[PDB]
């Protein structure tokens, strides 16, 4: 029982948004749950596609003003799935201090109990923000490795690492640590070392191309779009992508530059904001019902978080830089992952439905904090307000790098909430919207 | 503040060519452009293909007849993508005088400063003729590691080089002295050597074969031929030729020898002018359009100061030579850098376009003084004129090694201007030609 190994909130860093009153008797009913849920229960419940969102979603709801029992709600839903935690091999711990054990231990399932235990006691020592520049952002093998890692399985890693950083809750910061250690690889840090290196050769972008210009390109290149099949399944980000269109994904990634301006990092930064939302909000099919994009989505909740880091002090902007880079370049992978469907502005501009017609932000905070799913239609909404706030600074300056702007934030959000309510869980989004295989199988898609 | 230190250019020498008239306000313009440029900004503005070009523009230019208001020009084209220069170590400077701490800071792009100061200092004692005699031709364990870096980077440090003994500014000879030393390595010098070695032990090649002859049987070469990759991208030389073509290509290069003769000495220097030319202007792919490649472009901007140091008397004859051998043996590399791509006299003897049809040499300086770029396309016609001059008393005596010849040198510095005219400085040449890859990755190549 350490100080850091117990997850207190407090009432002085609680949302980066901070745009809603928190009920206080949450914030002991929500470290009552956060701490069953970090000695209790797995982080992987399954070793492909396995994570325990249980924590993810009381930590969201909190933020947008959930309720006492709201915050038990969370908890109820994600832990019909969830299996228990393995056991600590002390000698992996004592071990996981040289090098080469390190190494030679990750992508090991089991092992998560493990990591934990070296992240949490390592951060007794020199501290949470030590820990993290010394295994993320330190340019040896173990950071070059772990920090690819965070992108893992859908940026959901990085997304355990931004809610620690935004909370301020150590034990947070090391199931990150272990999650990223932990994962299975997806051969995704092939493709981010090419990225950056053919980004030293080729040179020089005097004017750097907007994001959503490089989803065209990506788009038309036909390798790219026919590198996921529909047989590859789970693999197609390994058996897919980076197995078939490595070479020429990594072309078009590259071109997404960051220059080592602040301004500038903020600027591109909502740049992949604007550009997830669009992504995820305009995957329709014309003569279809309107759907989303089970990993589109993905791309969007993550992107509240890489703000997150931006406005951290502690790390270094070429880090911070690099983090928008990595992120940007993943997302059009992700993007040709899901099938490249056409994306075209007029559903997010036309888009109407009775039930939330009218709502604003916050009734749309009320609505989803009671809503049962595994949290994710609640860090949709939350990330759209971040991406509102963020971009409009820049938002008329540069209208050719954001095709989501103004009106449209609140659009993405509503949508968000009509087409997964009064759906299970299993249907309230599509996989792969672009596999014209994804839409017929299903019969709740019509 | 040292004599040597001050860049002040004179009406005396101004220009190996000298085939153009300058205004005499752009003397006085270029020296207040080239001390901002001498104590502001870094040699190196990355670590890697970093390089401080607004220098070349601004004596490329100026000998090309250029006006007051086209010298601000190069400057201000190339000052966006600049950075700081570093600071002084003072102590690294007081220790330079070792032997041993020399050869150990080699290497560091950070202490650019730092061998500026001391190679400055060396030439208010001894003279510029004494600090490069030493420090380059001295055949001891400095000099013959600095001359192999002077022809690291595409030829860039003997670029500047040549530029300061032309104009002869001893501040520029310093520049690049300490560009070479501070310059990354790319294992060019083991095939140097290894070049020179069986060029001792192998005798006799009774008459010598041409160079254009050695290009064509180092394509045959499957092994040479495969060996850089599309992966290897920045590192093509280091780990690709030298990496696993080093005892092939070493075979290739180590018949490009120049006998002792000064008209033999001529002779080769202008054959290396044509087998350049004739890389970056047959380099075209039947059917797709016309572009020149970024590094054969670079072996023919270099031929020029090649013809400026074999006509220098102060340098001895065999290390005249020795200038030439190394060129035509480094060139042999980068023809298999880009991809070995096909060379087919066609392209460059059926040469047509409207713009530039019935262009003189005066109207391409003209409009190439007015044109926005980095310096290269100025630089190629420049180097193209001296490579017309030179090669015309030995041009119709060997025709069979000069596959560049009469008007053909004409069409090549319009295929420049053509080429090169409305596009950015990242899109106006090619990256690897002879890489099917990097003209299918290109949108606007077609
Ligand atoms: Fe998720
Ligand atoms: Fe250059």
């Amino acid at each position: 029982v350490t100080l850091n190994s117990q997850i207190g909130l407090s009432d002085e860093h609680v949302g980066l948004l901070g745009d809603a009153v928190v009920d206080r008797a949450s914030i002991q009913e929500a470290n009552r749950l956060l701490q069953k849920n970090h000695e209790e229960w797995h982080m992987f419940f399954r070793d492909r596609a396995g994570h325990n969102h249980i924590a993810h979603s009381i930590l969201t709801c909190l933020a947008l003003g959930a309720g006492p029992a709201d915050i038990q709600r969370a908890y109820d839903d994600g832990v019909g799935i969830q299996r228990p935690i393995p056991a600590v091999d002390g000698a992996t711990v004592e071990r996981l201090t040289d090098e080469a054990f390190f190494l030679e231990t990750l992508g090991a399932i089991t092992q998560y109990t493990s990591f934990l235990v070296f992240f949490q006691r390592q951060m007794d020592a020199h501290g949470w923000q030590a820990v993290v520049n010394k295994y993320v952002f330190s340019r040896n093998a173990i950071a070059e490795k772990m920090l690819a890692r965070l992108y893992e399985g859908a940026y959901h890693p990085v997304i355990h690492l931004g809610l620690g950083i935004e909370f301020q809750q150590p034990s947070l910061i090391a199931e990150a640590l272990a999650q990223a250690a932990a994962h299975d690889d997806s051969h995704i840090s092939r493709l981010f070392e090419a990225c950056e290196a053919q980004a030293a050769i080729a040179y020089p972008p005097a004017h750097p191309k907007p994001l959503v210009q490089l989803l065209r390109e990506a788009r038309a290149t036909e390798a790219i779009r026919s590198a996921p099949r529909w047989e590859d399944f789970g693999n197609k980000m390994r058996d897919g992508v980076v197995g078939r269109a490595l070479l020429e994904m990594a072309a078009i990634g590259s071109q997404f530059t960051v220059k080592p301006d602040e301004r500038e990092l903020q600027r591109r930064t909502a740049e992949m904001i604007s550009v997830c939302a669009y992504m995820a909000g305009a995957s329709q099919r014309p003569g279809r019902k309107r759907k989303i994009d089970f990993f589109y989505m993905h791309t969007l909740t993550s992107s509240l978080f890489f703000s997150v880091l931006i406005r951290q002090d502690w790390i270094s902007l070429a880090d911070r830089v690099r983090l928008v880079e990595w992120k940007g370049r993943l997302d059009l992978a992700w993007y040709v992952v899901s099938g490249s469907a056409e994306l075209h502005d007029d559903a997010i501009t036309d888009y109407h439905d009775d039930f939330s017609a009218d709502m604003g932000w916050k009734e749309l905070y009320a609505a989803v904090n009671k809503e049962h799913d595994d949290g994710h239609v609640a860090k949709m909404i939350r990330a759209l307000k971040n991406g509102q706030e963020a971009a409009r600074p820049f938002e008329a300056e540069y209208p050719d790098a954001f095709p989501v702007k103004g009106d449209m934030w609140l659009k993405i959000a509503r949508m968000a909430l009509d087409t997964t309510k009064d759906w299970p869980t299993d249907q309230k989004f599509v996989m792969f919207t672009g596999f014209d295989m994804g839409w017929k199988i299903r019969p709740d898609l019509a």
